[PDB]
């Protein structure tokens, strides 16, 4: 009875960077078809613009601040990670008999001996780096076919980057240019044996594209009108393509929920080689709607119809939106998300009439930054970042320090999505809204307790993972091609 | 049963003027004693620190932006008032059989021929003057006899000061050095008959001390060891022993409750012709400890037994306090204040854990400038005032304009009752009294509607009260020593 589910989730993609969210030169067909033939969201969201604290909400349906997945991002070194005792939407599923697989980026801890890896929270089969693919060194590494270094270098002094199957090193470094190759053969056969054993499957595709730096296949190098950034984006469109025809063959269309959203908002300090975040402000790193504003797709054949949705909706709801229509129980654990079945099934409305969004490094006395109810959003605190520089608006540039606004700067997103017009710089609409978002923004402060910080305990350089243990000297030599 | 009740409200009375409360030079000998057989109160406040809005606060037990008693004060020429709909501490008592009586300042109104006038809001008795003694002409009246001129000329181009007997214009304008007999006499005359009658008494003495211009009577004039201000305090003392004594010679000490409290800071403006807020930051005019926080005594012989008490009271709990004392049953409207007779008869503790402090000049997009909890105050907005320009603190003054405060500036009263030092400038308590103070203004100002502007209905030069009406040229011609 319950759906196969396959949940693809992108990494610093912009809201305005696929062909059907307006691009004038994304090559993005597969995308642009699965958005004809279901439903495309325009008001979907992350809570946090930030790597970590994205893939952990996703994952758990918590705000990340409640198991100190703050501040910033985890790093190779970290101590830290998502505590074992948080229930994910893997051992959701597989408590209910799913075969559960993961491909991709993890970036929610290693630890010890990797007891933070994913086989340790629910995944059955994992291929895939347990973090981002630039924090290892990449001035040696291809990044497009036959000879194309990845530009720029990426983080020094560290161990080259494990390709891990399970617990174990299959590469270090991996070849850039047949991640995905390996990728899609990986998620075939996790569907093929899922079918055998007559039990429904569960797919986490998170996708390294379109993080720096860009690489691709050789299939689409230089075949994009946009260059690395495009060849990149039409990469990960061949492979939703790719995933469509497996589920094809196999005869199971209808019987197949598709998710396609991504973590944050666009690093737009890469230029020309990072992303769009459309005619919304400022990107990455920001609690702006280019930060916290992503692409959302649902696709279910004879279940879901074809159409566009403005109701609210958030990565925090996708764990009790696939419980319900799996019919597995809820976790024992407060839960800030909410079941959008009636939504995706066209039978009811969005339950989520507001949204909570926290800054990079969030403190305990500012809390939340800013609150949407309805169509306003107030913003209490505003900050720039290093990941928005270069763009010409000056309030996405590191220069713009944290800045408290009371009253806070508060727009009507249904006539100024771009966050340019404060509305109080009077009405009785405007004055309520005001009086709710306070409101509601001193209740949340006063009732999250936010959780010992993961990322504050510490690095340690004994925790990077090395494909030969022991070696000398480190961490040039571990490796493994 | 129900006791005869005196309330001595005093005018622009700082909380370090009366010798009990520290002052080196002030001549205080009855409200000394009266504090020495009685309970003294170190932490009560008025909501807002200016005349009008406070005098409202104390006669219905609301907050002032409830029916509308703001900005400012009310004038001469103002069409606004006190609405009759609001119910006053003179008619609930009025109502239980009460022979209810006022003398001195009222300040919530005159209108269209007397309509807010006391008479019309349950006073029996009525002699005074119906704002403050200095909104009229004074470089020709007599502040200090035999001939000494008030000093500084009030406000020009009104009419002179209206004393009135209910409704009728006694003298225009009264005689300043005998006003104090005047109103000594009226007294006397409320205590008597009500004995007599066999019926409890109600006293509402809203003295003009120590409000600009000072004045006295001839035994006090140059007697004081503080000047002019000093005169004018001693005879508001004297006022207070004259009262004891008429409550002797009647043989009901023991069955009279006799409080004394003031309306609003002192007004430094007036230098050393105004009052003193001792240790307190600042005066009249703002939301700053030295602006809010008041002198306070209550005596009743065998029913309140002599001390000091720290806990948290307010002008807003009066009515209540009063109305349980004397067994009447309470308006049917919300009221912000509680019943304080536990804490007087010593049997239990202030029901009151909070306070909310207004500004002189609030709006619906700001809400509660301040709130204090426990031992903690916060100020969310700060702002001086002309009232209080002149002392060395340049937060006090004009000056400093109107700056928010996000997260607010935090103090401990208990340990820096002055404003000094701000908390925020960490630990778990200090953490959760601000998380506290945050959703208690947050729910405040959700939940309350401001009333209509009063004072925004503008003025009208012919509701100035001439005691030859028809008169030409006014408002000189306005005029009956
Ligand atoms: C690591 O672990 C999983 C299982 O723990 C490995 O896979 C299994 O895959 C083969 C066929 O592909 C089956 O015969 C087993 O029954 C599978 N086990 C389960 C529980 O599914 C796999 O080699 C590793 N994960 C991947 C795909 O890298
Ligand atoms: C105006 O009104 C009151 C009454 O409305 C006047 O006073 C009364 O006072 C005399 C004795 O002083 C009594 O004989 C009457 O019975 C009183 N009436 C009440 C209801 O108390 C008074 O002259 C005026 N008020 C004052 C004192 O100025
Ligand atoms: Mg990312
Ligand atoms: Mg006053």
């Amino acid at each position: 009875r319950p759906p196969n589910i396959v949940l693809i989730f992108a990494d610093d993609l912009g809201y305005g960077d696929l062909g059907c969210y307006g691009h004038p030169s994304s090559t993005t067909p597969n995308l642009d078809q699965l958005a004809a033939g279901g439903l495309r969201f325009t008001d979907f969201y992350v809570p946090v613009s930030l790597g970590t604290p994205s893939r952990a909400a996703l994952l758990t349906g918590r705000l990340p601040v409640r198991m100190g997945m703050y501040p910033g991002v985890l790093v190779p070194s970290s101590r830290g990670g998502l505590p074992l005792e948080e229930v994910t939407v893997a051992e959701v599923l597989a408590a209910r008999g799913y075969l559960t697989g993961m491909a991709g980026k993890w970036h929610l801890g290693v630890g010890p001996e990797g007891a933070f890896l994913p086989p340790h929270q629910g995944f059955h089969r994992f291929l895939g780096i347990p973090y981002s693919h630039d924090q290892g060194p990449c001035q040696n590494l291809t990044c497009f076919p036959p000879a194309t270094p990845c530009d720029g270098g990426c983080d020094q002094g560290l161990v080259p980057i494990p390709l891990l199957a399970n617990l174990s090193v299959e590469a270090q470094p991996p070849w850039l240019p047949g991640l995905e190759a390996r990728y899609m053969a990986f998620a075939h056969d996790l569907m093929a044996d899922a079918q055998r054993q007559d039990r429904p499957f569960f797919l986490y595709y998170a996708s390294h594209h379109t993080h720096y730096p860009q690489f691709s296949g050789q299939s689409f190098a230089e075949r994009s009108g946009r260059g690395p950034f495009g060849d990149s984006l039409m990469e990960l469109d061949a492979a939703v393509g790719t995933l469509m025809t497996a589920i094809g063959d196999l005869g199971l269309l209808e019987e197949t929920l598709v998710i396609f959203t991504a973590d944050n908002g666009p690093e737009t300090m890469r230029m020309s080689r990072g992303g769009c975040s459309g005619l919304l402000r400022c990107g990455k790193g920001t609690t702006y709607e280019g930060g916290v504003r992503e692409p959302a797709l649902a696709f279910w054949p004879g279940h879901i119809a074809p159409g566009v949705t403005h109701e609210l909706a958030s990565s925090l709801d996708l764990l009790p939106t696939l419980a319900a229509l799996a019919g597995a129980p809820l976790p024992n654990v407060t839960l800030d998300g909410f079941d959008l079945s009636p939504l995706l099934l066209g039978t009811g409305k969005s339950p989520r009439q507001s949204l909570f969004f926290y800054p990079s490094y969030p403190d305990e006395v500012r809390g939340v930054f800013a609150v949407r109810t309805g169509k306003y959003k107030a913003h209490f605190f505003t900050q720039g970042s290093a990941h928005s520089d270069t763009t010409a608006d000056p309030a996405c540039h590191a220069s713009s320090s944290l800045t408290a606004h009371e009253p806070p700067l508060l727009y009507d997103l249904s006539k100024d999505p771009g966050e340019n017009y404060n509305l109080l710089g009077a009405t009785p609409e405007v004055l309520q809204a005001l009086k709710q978002l306070q409101l509601l923004k001193a209740q949340l402060d006063a009732a999250v307790t936010f959780g010992p910080s993961q990322v504050a305990r510490g690095e340690d350089p004994a925790l990077q993972i090395c494909c030969h243990p022991g070696c000398t000297p480190r961490p040039a030599c571990c490796h493994c091609p």
